[PDB]
């Protein structure tokens, strides 16, 4: 609940398990997603809580464009003044508020927000010696994206996107054709990661509270989980073959 450093220069301050991390540079702060728009209030009150000010954010980065990821972003971006970083297909849902979702339509609304800089895999952004660093990661929602960062102390941090694909139609879903062949090509993009630390879009999918516990009790190395995302892929992995094998039998 309350926010927390899970490493120099790189902090949590969402709500509950909705996942937004601060990466602080003298520069100024990237903030990695911004929970449902009713976290926004929320997550000023947290960078604060931390000693930050949120109008130093200057870049804010977008896993996937649904409301309980983007949903914050309108009202954060307004009051950050921060630039909006997502890939095309995140830029686009995000432009509509959510709405003509491959699988929600437009059940889950959220505030629309325009993106300022679309980002193409690979695509590094630099910031007070920090890199920020786009993967594609589709399957979720066709413009799922990872995020890659180097800190200014030499470690790697991945944010890893959303591997679930919840009550979605794998077989000729013709609003997302090609989601079986992306998600499995995401599996092993993100499993090859190098990385030191493992974060991803909802706390209990990188053991959030357990680390956060023992990093409060002296624990300076909780976050550095080498193999978690490997284990984070291995498991969304094993239930996404098991739901393909499923519908197959449908
Ligand atoms: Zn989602």
């Amino acid at each position: 609940v309350q926010p927390f450093a899970i490493w120099p220069g790189v902090w949590y301050v969402g709500t509950e398990n909705l996942s937004s991390v601060l990466l602080t540079t003298p520069q100024g702060h990237i903030l990695i997603d911004a929970g449902l728009d009713a976290s926004a209030p929320q997550i000023r009150r947290n960078i604060e809580a931390l000693g930050f000010r949120m109008a130093d954010i200057r870049y804010i980065a977008n896993s996937h464009a649904h409301l309980d990821q983007a949903g914050g972003i309108a009202r954060l971006k307004a009051w950050s003044g921060a630039r909006v970083i997502a890939s095309h297909a995140n830029a686009e849902q995000m432009a509509r508020g959510g709405k003509e979702d491959f699988a929600l339509g437009d059940a889950l609304p959220f505030p629309p927000v325009t993106v300022d800089m679309e980002a193409q895999d690979g695509q590094q952004w630099h910031l007070g010696g920090v890199t920020l660093a786009a993967i594609f990661t589709p399957g979720h929602l066709p413009g799922a994206t990872s995020w890659k960062v180097t800190l200014a102390d030499g470690k790697t941090l991945i944010y890893a996107d959303s591997l679930a694909t919840p009550g979605y139609p794998l077989i000729n879903n013709r609003n997302y054709p090609t989601l079986v062949e992306d998600i499995r090509r995401s599996f092993a993009r993100l499993e090859a990661q190098q990385v030191d630390i493992f974060l991803a879009n909802k706390g209990e999918r990188f053991g959030l509270m357990d680390k956060m516990a023992r990093k409060a009790r002296g624990e300076n190395n909780a976050f550095i989980d080498k193999a978690g995302l490997a284990r984070y892929v291995a498991q969304s992995r094993a239930a996404f073959e098991k739901q393909l094998a499923a519908q197959r039998a449908q």
